[PDB]
């Protein structure tokens, strides 16, 4: 499972800031057709040993290879604290200010239905980058796979 929860590593992270990051949510068919992620809530926090370990096993997962017997442990509740969030617009458009220095996993969720045989398919499931912020103008994110 998870290793225990790092305090070291979240203490030495810069919890202030003045970093602006903008970026663009959508994941594709296995038809090939393109699904932007409109109203979607966006996740960004430290990237720490705790979550590289959780966002390895559930960070990029389709929800069709989601394995129904094994399901995402619940986290510790002292890193809530450090977590922050945007939603997506009509656009898929997303955006974050008074971001601090520092290195982080910037994760979202993504679904949709389609049809096949007359039968109903879940499509799309779990996108996680690594962004980092030196200055306050760090590059584009564009979290898609």
């Amino acid at each position: 499972d998870l290793p225990d929860f790092p305090e070291h590593e979240y203490a030495a992270t810069q919890q202030v800031g003045e970093g602006v990051i903008n970026g663009d949510l959508y994941l594709t068919s296995a038809s090939g057709a393109i699904q932007k992620g409109t109203n979607t809530k966006v996740a960004l926090e430290p990237a720490t040993s705790y979550m590289k370990a959780y966002y390895a096993k559930f960070g990029n997962l389709d929800a069709a290879k989601r394995d129904p017997d094994v399901q995402p442990p619940v986290l510790d509740p002292r890193r809530a604290t450090y977590v922050r969030e945007a939603t997506t617009d009509q656009n898929g458009r997303f955006d974050f200010d008074h971001i601090p220095n520092g290195t982080y996993y910037i994760s979202s969720e993504l679904t949709w239905s389609a049809q096949s045989d007359g039968k109903t398919i879940t499509e799309g499931g779990t996108v996680t980058k690594l962004v980092t912020v030196s200055g306050s103008q760090p590059q584009k994110v564009l979290l898609t796979r």
